[PDB]
């Protein structure tokens, strides 16, 4: 049961749904939350694999987290780096508001 | 146009599958950030009321990340409180590593 993908799918809506709530004007502990969940995640995603790459990424491209729309776009930038890295098409990141509200 | 359930049905294959990935005995520091994670999720969870419920879950079931199946049997009741007050039907907590 639940397989690399199915984890996958249900890990990016989770993450972008909650991209999409983001506050405009975060406080600083959400600030904080948003930042140790993507650590926690590079730690701790359940596919081995999948976990390294987002740790890879996560280095070089640390979050976004000053306000919804930055958030928003380095999820959507991070999440197209795996879909690149898997010959998957590339979703253009100023409809990320329009694909999760 | 994700909706409230699907958010929900969402998280639970995330979370259930990292507490059946959870390593028999963990280190320091992945109790640290599975317990975090529990936190996070209680203050940043999309729907409002849902955030609020959880976190008072939370209070009185504070995280057990001791080991697999701690983490998964804490996460099953945890779970199960919440489908109870949703009227949904209950998971046999024994079953967890069956449906992840
Ligand atoms: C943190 C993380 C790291 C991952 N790393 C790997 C990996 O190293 N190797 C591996 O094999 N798999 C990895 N995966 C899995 C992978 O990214 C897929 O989820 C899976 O292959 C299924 O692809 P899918 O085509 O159904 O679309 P997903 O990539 O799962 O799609 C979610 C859906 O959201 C939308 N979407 C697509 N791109 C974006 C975007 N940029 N912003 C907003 N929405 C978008 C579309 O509607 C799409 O169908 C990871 C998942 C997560 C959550
Ligand atoms: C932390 C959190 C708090 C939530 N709080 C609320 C809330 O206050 N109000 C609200 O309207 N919604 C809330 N939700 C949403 C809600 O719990 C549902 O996810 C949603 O209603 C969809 O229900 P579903 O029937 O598809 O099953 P879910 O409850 O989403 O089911 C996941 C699936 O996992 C299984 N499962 C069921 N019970 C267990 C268990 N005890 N252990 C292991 N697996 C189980 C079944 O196979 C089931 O179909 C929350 C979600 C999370 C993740």
């Amino acid at each position: 049961p639940v397989t690399k993908e199915d984890l996958g799918r249900a890990t990016w809506t989770f993450l972008h749904t909650l991209a999409a709530q983001y506050p405009e004007k975060p406080t600083r502990q959400q600030k904080k939350d948003v930042k140790e969940l993507m650590t926690i995640l590079s730690r701790m995603y359940p596919c081995r694999e999948c976990a390294d790459h987002f740790k890879e990424i996560l280095r070089s491209n640390p979050a976004q987290a000053g306000s919804q729309e930055e958030f928003s776009q380095w999820l959507c930038h991070v999440h197209n780096t795996v879909n690149r890295s898997l010959g998957k098409l590339v979703f253009p990141c100023e409809r990320v508001d329009a694909r999760w509200g």
